[PDB]
């Protein structure tokens, strides 16, 4: 039903030269997020800040879509300009963040599972009709503890539910099964356990029939691990995710948009660069968090005097990465 | 870390002679239920028939566990003596039904799943401290339906899940993977269905490192259809059902306590009694809710000058299940 | 050892505007088609009529790959140069069929499995030897059966476990899970089983750490079933074996080799063609048998006269369908 | 024709109380390494001579109730000219047929092996059915220092579930090996959740294949820490892991277990056994030796026709021991 729709969003945010700007911090995180800056948590400063990231000048260049929180779908300018439609006219497709976090998974050893499927289907109807055209949805696994073959199931698992759930309430599922960087293991260990995730992963999917030309994939890229001495440079991590995602990711999928998962920002962009001087099967793009934020959130410093400086900031790291989406870095 | 108490908590539970009385209707449903006996759904009533269930006077004897709602674990008799504190002065198990019910699984031909699974953590701690010691969770498949390949799935893959939970919270669970009665299926295709999802769900319970010792299984009787040409008796039932347990149920499971699932109050005892002429690897019982009390709600008719009669038809029907527990039941 | 030589092989294998010709017929099946056109079923007569096929001039224009039987593998020409050495001079890449055939599969109502692991290993390390660079296992399943559970995983089993046996000894293995056409079933069932037979078999050949830049694939297209009212036109084939295609295989696999089946030597053209109208992420292209041979087999009549006009026969219906690798055919 | 009532009857036969199986299915080459540490040259007549021996011991029915023969053994006689399948048909001996093809280095693995035979295997069983033999057996192997590998555990399991449909529509009851070896320094916990994982994979594959449980029989490794490891294990902690293991994976329909020994002294597979049957069990809980067996058969014979009485008393004493075993009373 939603069909031509589904497709249609996840084209506009598989766009050439367009990422995904990720803004949906939990009121608590975006807390700790305003106090390294000084800034008091009230509801009026996270829909100010929020209102900053959404009204900054030329973003919709290279910004596709912004993964909201649920607090910001719903909030407007101080103008009274709704959140959702200011996005629409700089072409930027609101989304929101649907899982319910991290929890310990019985009988392993501190591995996590992804909660969030009770009561799904309603929450993702109203952030339909609220503007909402995509959804996301986090789970992860762990080198260090394996990743276990129950903690790698259910983050599979979980991910093939969630994702024809969201499809059926007409939501585009962002699908992030996130390969964590702890550990001391090189790339080809995480080439390894990225391969197998995302085998399980499109297994599950195809089993629950979710449609794949109306979903979009957050993956990590393919790195050592942050305690590796054998560091890998921009070439390598490029070749090694290419590989990675043209042996598990049918052409059907529109669009791939990485995390940064701890890099720079300038590593995050060169790294993706460095996968962008050839053609791809798929839009190989960006979603980023903190490496498009945290330059706009030091240089606000809650001061509206340095609003424009801050949104400023902004587009010169989403350039940065649009940039690197083409290989024009 | 709850080991050893999950071992012998299960152990009370499946005890001679003993079954459950499944008591974990909605307040919805539970107005139904006073419906039916012209009685109105308030909260007042609801805890006084509640109240009435529990008091029976000499219930120890033949019930080991009660499944309760969850406002009923916190209620107390009109006396003020709480409900568990008088169940555990009887040696009668709390427990608690900790699912949140089904709901249309996406992409298949209206087909459910269960849900309850967030939060399902600190819901069993609460539960616990509340004086708990098991929990059910109902998934169900439908043989018209198939059931399909996702959704015998989810039913197994979600109790497997839940049961881990459960169990590293201090509940033994019961492992309840309800196959319909409906449709017109034979029983050798009940059968066959029976032997799948049991397989799928003990082979997830294995991946998840339950411990076998510790469970409860609830599971359908193997029967023909409820829209089915050729019907079975207590005989035939009893041996299809044993032997789909024999081929499926490792013999560390201690107890597996049937629903009765739309049979009649006498086909449900006759029925166990056939199971029970010969021993069995594990303690095979009942867990009733519309069998054991329905006897008591006609008895009962609201009225308070019926509640000795009420709780005597309850313990009745009780001794009659517990006797077909041992195959010693007289229906005479 | 053999990663890079595998790469090399799919790549050839996988040029454009070029299929793989199927010869593969065991001594008693080809004995059959020589009777058909009153042959005697001797193994000069087998080697005469391979070497009509393997000999044909242009063949290496349109032809990348041939599969062999494993007698065919070894004998040569009349002069007394080998076979392998023909198709080499050729630029056509020796293949060899390596499975067992089809067996019962226990419990099943009437499902078949594909046999042939075992010795597997040294099968295909002497094939090698001898000069095959892929090899070729068909495994099916009977929508009129289910599938069943059983018998879709073993398809899907069997063809991964194979693929990895086949790396390992150096061999590009060819991927053939065939969805029968038996069958009244509609295209949309005929998609819906596709799609599930290939992502279970990606997924175990992915298990299996199976090189997916160094494999082929041989499905069936998507079409209705036999006995289906509901015909497809090449435009409409395309559109659902694409979809199906791109929903389930990874870019890095460089080639998508179809079967005819039973179709029409016209109507495997119109299809082929019509699924080349737009670029695809991978080289979809043919590997026929009949529909290359058929006409071949009738032409040459036995008769040492006709070799030459049964020969330009077979390239004639070659380049039919290169071009329509190429979508331009006439 | 249909089988399923011979195959449980032959199943029962075979795990009959007090009786256990004689392995000795040796290859050519392997036998004849065993006829060289005796010092005795490995001709088709010797290796039947011994054979011979080995089938002919007087009374030796009384302890074993099956063999498992090598291909070549199953149609060979005695020098009188007497079939050996009717000399252990005259002991009250089930003939039993070695099907598998042996182990092969499984691709992509570091070092992993998976067993070959499915190719012909119908047609070989039915051949075997035709000539007298009435079980199979099947080995296949998981190595702990290698993970096992999830293709690897999951070949060994799926080929067994695949050769025991097999074998049973050829009328053979299917011995079930996934042995799990004793390689390494791993302790005994780690064997059991190897042991546990690979038993819930097998029986999850053979109900998938609608294999009849009540026709096949299991011989797994008991549940010992490995070769190397530090800490060891006596008779009783054995039985209770390997008991645990067993009630938590084989539902009560399986008919009997059958150890092998695996590298045990002949003292402590007979002590380990004993130790497992000092209380009832929910299947028979029995012995499949080669060695622990055959052993003292050679060391005692020395291939002189002089020493054949004083080697097939040895073989009764060492069957024996372990009939005592099945039962409880070795020591006694
Ligand atoms: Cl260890």
């Amino acid at each position: 039903k939603y069909d031509e729709e589904l497709i249609k969003t996840a084209g506009t945010v598989a766009s050439k030269g367009r990422g995904i700007l990720a803004m949906d911090e939990s009121n608590a995180t975006c807390g700790k997020r305003l106090d390294s800056i000084g800034v008091e948590n009230t509801e009026e400063n996270r829909r100010a800040y929020r209102e900053l990231l959404v009204t900054a000048p030329g973003l919709g260049q290279y910004i596709s879509g912004a993964i909201l929180f649920e607090e910001t779908l719903y909030q407007s300018t101080a103008s009274g300009k709704k959140f959702v439609d200011v996005m629409k006219e700089q072409n930027i497709v609101p989304g929101i963040k649907v899982d319910k976090g991290l929890v310990p998974l019985s009988n392993t050893n501190g591995e996590s599972w992804c909660m969030g499927l009770d009561g799904l289907d309603k929450r993702c109807a109203e952030y339909y009709k609220a503007g909402a055209r995509f959804a996301k949805w986090r789970s992860v696994v762990s080198i260090p503890h394996g990743p276990s073959i129950i903690a790698a199931r259910d983050c599979a698992y979980g991910l093939a539910r969630y994702a024809a759930i969201a499809q059926n309430a007409g939501l585009v599922p962002i699908v992030e099964p996130e390969v964590l960087l702890d550990g001391e293991h090189d790339i080809d260990r995480c080439l390894e356990v990225q391969e197998a995730i995302w085998a399980e992963t499109f297994k599950y999917m195809a089993d629950n029939k979710v449609m794949f030309e109306g979903i979009l994939l957050k993956p990590a890229m393919v790195t050592p691990g942050a305690d590796c001495k054998n560091k890998a440079g921009p070439a390598k991590v490029a070749e090694y995710t290419l590989k990675m995602l043209r042996r598990r990711v049918p052409p059907a999928v529109p669009g791939i948009m990485f995390l940064s998962g701890g890099q720079s920002e300038l590593e995050s962009t060169l790294n993706l660069n460095a996968m962008n001087q050839s053609p791809n099967p798929w839009h190989v793009s960006f979603s980023y968090a903190r490496a498009l934020q945290n330059t706009v959130l030091k240089t606000w410093q809650g001061k509206p005097e340095n609003v424009q400086a801050a949104q400023a900031a902004l587009l010169k790291r989403a350039k940065a990465n649009s940039d690197a989406q083409q290989g024009k870095y």
